[PDB]
């Protein structure tokens, strides 16, 4: 009964905080007084996003912000701790534009964790910053070190983990704590990079939250749903990367834990977590969206879900044509692909040709604009009662989101997640999570408790024959087998003994 994490980022660009004002929408959206005391108290964390690592391979804000403007906005940010005595200000390192392969710090990422020197350089300068600032932890968006960084990586997660605990000793903040956090890969493609050593990586971590969104996006040739919580059969399948990777696993024990090909959803991410031993059920945070993406282009028959699309996906958008009917945000940013939860309800509402349909597998909204070919998929408050029901059935830490600005001016999602978790009179016990497609894999981090009869010395035991033995449930592979469960390669270990 231990309270869920609600983590919400906070994003502001440099050109924002360094003309930062609370009166004029048009220069910054969503200024700090947009989070009020009640969105306050539905928060346990917001992550204040994003410095980066700069060439001297340290923590750094970008070189273009105005050190006192961002003092003020990170000081009202801190200050809104006075409306919830567990609320976290965490700082967030990286992003997509930052860290990615071809982002513009990518080489700092990778030379700052790759000696001990440079990692005790750059430990030091993420606790420094915390300090200065007033932050309360320190929350690493690399996306994402690859596979050959990753022991450096682990390194340098591990030596922030001890430097944070000594300032936890040295300010008496054992009442709450300093934290370390990443965000991490919600598909298993990314997850691939580093997803062997993953329970060292989430070790010095009091969360890891998983980006489990942008599934689906114009770089896909197919439009699917952004953040299917479960499968649907009708929709595309994926080959499953993990398979490849380097576990030392036999054929058996990867067929089991990485079907293939398989259904990119949220329960897929989350359970591929889960198969690892070590990875703890209450670090592993759900991601979702407080944003849908929008396509073009769209086919009908199925609401321009799986529909071949004409949706740029290049890089700033190619041109000004904002085609995303009644997006008045969309034109503001300049790009039509990406749409708040704000802005949808209000499309809508408008007089703007958009149909609210409901995927009752994947337990997802999407719009569809029959009149253009249109397709969105999104998020909202009720496919937040399946996911919030999936967290607490799964024992999962909580939940995170991208981001603040993107709720309704009312808080109507982050609300609706508080109430789920937290609201007495809230009952979901009888709610439906329906037939789509579940992540079948089985790893030995999520052996599911079995019985069977014991082992018998000199019986000949068929192929799929089950045993108790020496504290499991094991399954030969084939027939006819007379060895000790363990002993040698002919029995599969399948099941745990209450």
């Amino acid at each position: 009964s231990t309270r869920k994490a609600v983590i919400g980022y906070y994003f502001i660009p440099t050109n924002q905080i360094n003309n930062y004002t609370e009166t004029d929408t048009s220069v910054v959206p969503f200024p700090v007084s947009n989070i009020t005391p009640a969105k306050a108290k539905q928060l346990t964390h917001i992550n204040f996003s994003f410095l980066d690592i700069n060439s001297n391979l340290e923590c750094a804000w970008d070189p273009a912000t105005n050190d006192a403007k961002a003092r003020d906005v990170v000081n009202r940010l801190t200050a809104l701790k006075a409306h919830n005595p567990s609320l976290r200000i965490m700082f967030s390192i990286g992003g997509w534009y930052y860290s990615n392969d071809l982002g513009v710090s990518h080489a700092n990422y990778v030379n700052a964790v790759k000696t001990p020197a440079a990692r005790t350089k750059f430990a030091q300068s993420c606790v420094r910053i915390m300090k200065d600032y007033g932050f309360d932890g320190v929350d690493i968006d690399w996306e994402y070190p690859q596979a050959a960084e990753v022991d450096g990586f682990i390194a340098a997660l591990q030596e922030i983990r001890t430097l944070l605990n000594q300032q936890t000793i040295a300010d008496g903040r054992q009442a709450l704590p300093y934290q370390l956090t990443i965000a991490g890969a919600g598909g298993a493609f990314f997850l691939s990079r580093y997803y062997s050593k993953l329970a060292q990586i989430v070790a010095p971590l009091d969360y890891i939250n998983l980006m489990t969104y942008d599934l689906a996006g114009p770089w896909e040739k197919i439009t699917n749903h952004q953040a299917a919580l479960f499968g649907d059969a009708a929709g595309p399948t994926f080959y499953n990367a993990l398979r490849e990777a380097n576990l030392g696993w036999s054929w058996e024990e990867l067929t089991r834990a990485f079907p293939s090909p398989f259904s990119l959803t949220v329960d897929a991410a989350v359970q591929q977590h889960l198969m690892m031993e070590g990875v703890p059920s209450a670090k592993i945070v759900m991601g979702v969206p407080f944003y849908g993406r929008a396509f073009k282009g769209v086919s009908g028959g199925n609401g321009g879900q799986y529909s071949s699309h004409s949706t740029p996906g290049e890089d700033p958008y190619p041109n000004a044509d904002y085609w995303l009917v009644g997006c008045d945000e969309c034109v503001r940013d300049k790009d039509p692909r990406i749409a708040s939860y704000r802005q949808l309800e209000q499309m809508l509402q408008g007089n703007y040709g958009y149909q609210r349909l409901w995927n009752d597998k994947t337990k997802t909204p999407y719009l569809y604009h029959a009149q253009n070919g249109l397709f969105v998929t999104y998020d909202d408050a009720e496919s937040f009662k399946y996911k919030a029901k999936y967290i607490k059935q799964q024992q999962l830490g909580g939940v995170m989101f991208w981001h603040l600005g993107q709720d309704n001016r009312n808080g109507d999602l982050l609300a609706a997640l508080d109430r789920y978790f937290n609201a007495a009179d809230y009952d979901d016990s009888q709610l439906d999570m329906g037939t789509g497609l579940r992540y079948t894999g089985v790893g030995p981090g999520n052996l599911p408790i079995m019985t069977a009869p014991a082992y018998v010395p000199g019986t000949t035991y068929a192929q799929g024959a089950l045993v108790s033995y020496q504290g499991y449930v094991w399954q030969t592979k084939w027939g006819y087998i007379t060895s000790a469960p363990g002993s040698d390669s002919a029995w599969l270990k399948v099941g745990r003994l209450a």
